[PDB]
């Protein structure tokens, strides 16, 4: 209960927590396509970190697909959806001791059912998959709505944290206080602008602005003044420029232009973003959308990291309004 | 913050909060039937207490139906469903001053979306419909899962309150402590048995055991040893017999046999119960299910209350796994 820190995603990762898609959710419409895509993502991540996949107790087809995958372990646990990033435990370092925090997940502001997602951490712990202390938190918080630099700086936005169906009894100050007490944040970087059409997580920061490293901040941008995102993303860029590290020096900002508009069978725009990447040990796995800009995005990133930049198609994922990072949650071992 | 009490349902009621059914929910399948039934229920309650109905902002058909109903006021507020009993504010008396508590409603353990339901109290307050202080509570609690006798005794069960998706960070003692601090309960009556097939509120007490008055407790029973409820309801009856008022004397128990099994188009059994009644000033409005037992239930109740016993058909309501009481929430004025 004194001097704790939230491990950064770019630190040494033991395994990546995921949840395989099943017929008992929204993936039922294209479950076949869902399985293939996830299988591809899983095999790619497995080459850089162990993978712990939650497979629904009545998901035989899925279990047989992951049963013999190298560097993949299966945990039989039911889920509502595959967004492990938002219901997965948050890992902190309490006085040097590793500790997992089981914050409440209520479906992005009670918009979707989450009776199973919210219990995943508990089940994984009782099943022995989490070899660390699991403390239950009396606050609603998604792992994708916050960003840690691993040194006291927590990046987040008001669009999500101040949403009425999260922690309504608290004010911005009350929420910032819990972030400092529960995550050990010494500085909370707040910004209120920026959004992604088709997204209903209330603008998770992991799709808008994130830490590439201790001194660098990556964010979504748009130059097409004709796109509906231009104005909002520009204001956010201005807000990000006011941020300062704990040493009072400014952050290195790296913009990532959003791909060309993408739509589904119902002509609904999807929230594609290259910001929803995954720092996975020796490799930086970045989402691609079969868009002319993919190649540029990858190269742009190779010039700000010694890590191997690998792209993986996420066109199937965004169909459900979420990308790569939202489907994962890193775990450590100390 | 000292000496508070939760007003009983059998006390002087100013108005009954309800939410009209609309096409933007599960009622869309039989919205026409839903409207008729609700209209009937509303007109019946209006004859004993004012009614405040939440009408969806884009529910024109509904607004025109309630627009000129005597003793009915309309508040334009969106909702997910019509269960005002579970998302409606809980009224207490703080040192004599009336106060409304806006507890969190997360869809009965995150089983259903509740982004709109959870915000109803706040919207009604900002719109001026609630002329009392509205304090936001950091706990999840449904009004139908608890019962107040108006004198310090709070009746409830573990099936609901100890459910993992309610207040997981607390233990039974932690929950009982908040009940004593927030509701002013001096005694909490706990029971762990009893259930209703087809119900997914996790056995709300308002469908199993309730206070008919300060000294009386009404509960659901079953004599058909062939029914799946027999064993469970009998154990609950034994638990209820151990309860004692604050003066150490036992409670007067009144059993109400559940109607003959009822099913929907998909042959799914529905949670019908006569316990889901409504104490409405000078009248006791009781649910009926066009079952041979209705007549008996009404007469049985007339012999334990000077109030007028009126029955109202709830066959349409139970189709959505809930009865009369679940569709209401009384409000006071002090």
């Amino acid at each position: 209960m004194s001097l704790k820190r939230m491990l950064a995603e770019f630190e040494k990762i033991q395994a990546i927590l995921m949840a395989f898609p099943h017929e008992f959710s929204d993936w039922a419409y294209c479950i076949k396509e869902a399985r293939e895509s996830f299988l591809n993502i899983i095999q790619t991540i497995a080459k850089h970190a162990k993978v712990l996949v939650c497979v629904h107790t009545n998901d035989t087809i899925g279990y047989e697909m992951l049963k013999n995958l190298p560097g993949v372990e299966i945990a039989k646990v039911d889920t509502n959806d595959t967004w492990a990033r938002d219901f997965g435990a948050i890992s902190i370092e309490n006085h040097g001791v590793l500790e997992c925090l089981d914050f409440g997940f209520n479906g992005w502001g009670l918009k979707y059912p989450s009776n199973l997602d919210n219990q995943v951490n508990f089940k994984l712990k009782s099943l022995g998959f989490l070899k660390h202390p699991l403390k239950t938190m009396p606050y609603v918080l998604e792992g994708g709505s916050i960003e840690s630099d691993g040194a006291g700086s927590i990046l987040t936005n008001t669009q999500c944290l101040l949403e009425k169906n999260r922690n309504p009894h608290l004010n911005q100050n009350g929420i910032e206080t819990m972030l400092k007490k529960e995550l050990g944040a010494k500085q909370v970087l707040w910004y209120s602008y920026g959004y992604l059409k088709g997204d209903d997580t209330d603008s998770h920061t992991d799709t808008l602005a994130r830490f590439l490293d201790k001194d660098t901040i990556v964010y979504s941008a748009c130059e097409d003044k004709n796109d509906e995102h231009y104005t909002a993303l520009k204001k956010m860029q201005e807000e990000l420029k006011t941020f300062k590290k704990l040493d009072k020096t400014p952050y290195k900002l790296i913009p990532l232009e959003i791909p060309k508009a993408i739509f589904d069978e119902n002509q609904q725009r999807l929230p594609a973003t290259y910001v929803n990447f995954l720092l996975c040990n020796d490799a930086l796995i970045v989402p691609t959308y079969n868009d002319p800009k993919d190649a540029l995005i990858l190269e742009t990133l190779k010039q700000h990291t010694p890590l191997e930049v690998i792209g993986v198609d996420c066109n199937t994922l965004i169909k459900q309004h979420g990308s790569l990072h939202c489907v994962t949650m890193q775990l450590y071992e100390g």
